[PDB]
This record gives structure tokens, sequence and C-alpha cells, in this order.
């Protein structure tokens, strides 16, 4: 059955990159799957799609200006693998927030019925914050668990302790959990004991350490993931680490975050 799962964690260290890397991953041995971009500015499913940027369902429901007459094939596009494609952007031309554009986006999917019988995954590329408009992707009927992409500097460790602490104060007792640090590195062999030490700190695991390797951009400057484009590639088998790995996760925990003081002493030990 549908396991709902989520990215979170700070911005510019990969989270659209892995995503659709690992979800490529996942549709190359069979797992199908669905990805729902939750940021304003189209870049979820771009790798998958070989889209310039998907149409999203905050730029369909002001252009049409609906209340609820639109088409679910008009937003869930399939690509690569067979992986199903929704953008729910922001009011990006328009006036606000995102987070609520999330919403009104996996609302319109449940109402449209997209979460069907043979779908094993459904990821969601949100963003920084487990709270509100953003964690609507978390609520009750919505994902069980949470991977954060991280590294080595102290503001990604940071933002990785503050979504850690946005999940022990999810709303009320439901089941939203953190199934693993994902580091996608940045240093060489001394960060994924960073990253371990941390996980360890937090109750977690680090559930792979993906390298940092220049395919990716070559791949996505062809706009595609490392999978489809180079599939021999060694970073296309670490993706399919990571994809075999999630997949056999079962290790879904309530974290226990700590203080600034400990993250700091952490840090220090280290750079
Ligand atoms: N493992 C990797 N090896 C090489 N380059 C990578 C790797 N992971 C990510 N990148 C590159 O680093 C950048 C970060 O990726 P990406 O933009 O998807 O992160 P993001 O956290 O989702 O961004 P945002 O905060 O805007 O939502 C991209 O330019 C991407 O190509
Ligand atoms: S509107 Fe957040
Ligand atoms: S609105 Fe957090
Ligand atoms: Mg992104």
């Amino acid at each position: 059955a549908m396991r709902q799962c989520a990215i979170y964690g700070k911005g510019g260290i990969g989270k659209s990159t892995t995503t659709q890397n690992l979800v490529a991953a996942l549709a190359e041995m069979g797992k199908k799957v669905m990805i729902v971009g939750c940021d304003p500015k189209a870049d979820s499913t771009r790798l998958i799609l070989h889209s310039k940027a998907q149409n999203t369902i905050m730029e369909m429901a002001a252009e049409a200006g609906t209340v609820e007459d639109l088409e679910l094939e008009d937003v869930l596009k399939a690509g690569y693998g067979g992986v199903k494609c929704v953008e729910s952007g922001g009011p990006e031309p328009g006036v606000g927030c995102a987070g609520r554009g999330v919403i009104t986006a996996i609302n319109f999917l449940e109402e449209e019925g997209a979460y069907e019988d043979d779908l094993d995954f459904v990821f969601y590329d949100v963003g920084d914050v487990v709270c509100g408009g953003f964690a609507m992707p978390i609520r009750e009927n919505k994902a069980q668990e949470i991977y954060i992409v991280c590294s080595g500097e102290m503001m990604a460790m940071y933002a990785a302790n503050n979504i850690s602490k946005g999940i022990v104060k999810y709303a009320n007792s439901g089941s939203v959990r953190l199934g693993g640090l994902i580091c996608n590195s940045r240093n060489t062999d001394r960060e994924d004991e960073l990253i371990i030490a941390l996980a360890n700190k937090l109750g977690t695991q680090m559930i792979h350490f993906v390298p940092r390797d220049n395919v990716v951009q070559r791949a996505e400057i062809r706009r595609m993931t490392v999978i489809e484009y180079d599939p021999k590639a060694k970073q296309a088998d670490e993706y399919r680490a990571l994809a075999r790995k999630v997949v056999d996760n079962k290790l879904l925990v309530i974290p226990n975050p700590i203080t600034m003081d400990e993250l700091e002493e952490l840090l220090m030990e280290f750079g």
C-alpha cells in the first residue's frame, strides 16, 4: 500500500534533485509513484517530465478562475518510468503566500481521485517547515514519513534540527514521523560522520550519503535524472541504493532534537 513520504530540508541543498533521482530509481525497479511539487516555482517534476516547467494547479485555477472546475489530466502528467507528476505552485503571478497553495492542491488530488490502488509512493517536494499549509502534506490521511536532506554546514544541520522540532510538534498524535537523514555531499569522509552523529542524537539514521558528482549537472542541463541520462554511472547506483534503503525502511521515529548548545558542540568537533 501507498506509503506517503515527504522531502524537507534547507534551501539550495538538493531536495528536488534527490527527490527526482530517488523517484526515477524507484520507477526503474518497478514501484509506482506520484511526485507532488509544493514549491511556487514549478521545478519538482522537470527532470521526470523533461519539461520546461509543469503547468501548476495554481495557474490553471486562477487562469481558468475556478472554484471546482478543473480536470486531473490537465495537471497530472506521466513522465520517465511512468512517474505521475503534479505541480501545486504558488499564486506565483498572483498575490499571497504558497503554503495554502499545497492545501488547495492535495485536496484537489483527493477529490479528483489521484491516489489510486496501485500507487506505491507519493513524494511531496515541500520546503523548510512542518507547519500549517506546508504540513497538510503530513496530515491524518497524508504522509507518514519525512526524510531530511542536509549537509556538513552549520545552516543545513540547523535546518534539520528545526524541521525535526516541527515533527515532534506535529499537531495531535496522528502519525507523521522521521525516516532518516539523507546527507547530500559537499566535503569528503568526515562529513558523513557528522550527519551520523547528529542522526544518532536525534534518534534517526543517515539513510544514505549521496556523493557530489558532475553527472548531476550534465543530466539536468539535458533535463533528466542521472538514472535516465546515464544508468551506468556510479551516482546512478547511489540513488538506487538510496531507493532500496527507503523501500526497506522501518525506522520511522518521533525525533529527539538537540539544543543549539549541542549542535555548536558537534559542529565545533568538526568545522
Ligand atoms: N549530488 C549532487 N551532485 C551534484 N550536484 C548536485 C547534487 N545534489 C544537488 N546538486 C545540485 O545542487 C543544486 C541543488 O539542487 P536543488 O535545486 O534541487 O535543491 P533544492 O533544495 O530542492 O532547492 P530549493 O531550496 O530551491 O527548493 C542544483 O543545482 C543541483 O544540480
Ligand atoms: Mg527544490
